[PDB]
């Protein structure tokens, strides 16, 4: 299923790699990152996995939400 984050911490250029590093290393297959809106899909079968990646990257999720 598909969750639109919200990562105010990639309010940088820099942070939009920090995510994806770890979402690739994570084994997700279908993402997108986005610093203009501060903002991560991920398309996987266990989000909690991808929110714990999150907050052990420094990067506190504010919420999500499926899409």
């Amino acid at each position: 299923m598909r969750y639109v984050l919200y990562v105010p911490d990639i309010s940088c250029n820099h942070c939009k790699m920090r995510i994806s590093k770890a979402l690739e290393e994570l084994g997700v297959k279908n993402y997108e990152v986005s610093v203009e809106e501060k903002k991560v899909v991920v398309e996987t079968e266990n989000l909690d996995s991808v929110l714990k990646k999150l907050e052990e990257i420094d990067y506190p999720v504010e919420s999500y939400q499926e899409v």
